[PDB]
Formats: C-alpha cells, sequence, structure tokens
C-alpha cells in the first residue's frame, strides 16, 4: 500500500524549499488582489 | 563541488509539502499575534 523507507538526501531539500518558497508567494499575491478588489469594509 | 544527478522518487513529495505547509502556518500564527499586539494605530 505505502511502500517506503524513507528518505534522506540532499536534492529532498532544495525541492522541499522550492515547494514551500512557491506556495508562500502565490498567497501572497491572491491575497493582495483579494484586498484590493474587496476594498475596506470587509464584513456584509 | 555539486555532486548531484538530480532526483524523482516519492518521498520527495510528502517531505517538500510538510515543509511547505509548515512555513505557511507558521507565517500565520506570527502575522495574527503580531497585529494582534501591535492592536489597532499601525504607524507611530
Amino acid at each position: 500500500g505505502c511502500p517506503a523507507e524513507q528518505r534522506a538526501s540532499p536534492l529532498t531539500s532544495i525541492i522541499s524549499a522550492v515547494v514551500g518558497i512557491l506556495l508562500v508567494v502565490v498567497l501572497g499575491v491572491v491575497f493582495g488582489i483579494l484586498i484590493k478588489r474587496r476594498q475596506q469594509k470587509i464584513r456584509k
């Protein structure tokens, strides 16, 4: 079902970091634009 | 100097995801507490 003996390679770091940094940036962009469109008064 | 033949294992995904999700959560906590402590009026 879940054949895996765990890992510990260096390449895993670079890849793991890229993913995290990618999700972060994408979040900031969305949030910014979101708050921009919604403008002031966010509760109606 | 940089001995690496690239990777492509599954374990890399689970690890990469955890890192990204970990950085995100940590960010939210900091931001929330930050804005909370700073309270209204953030420019003095």
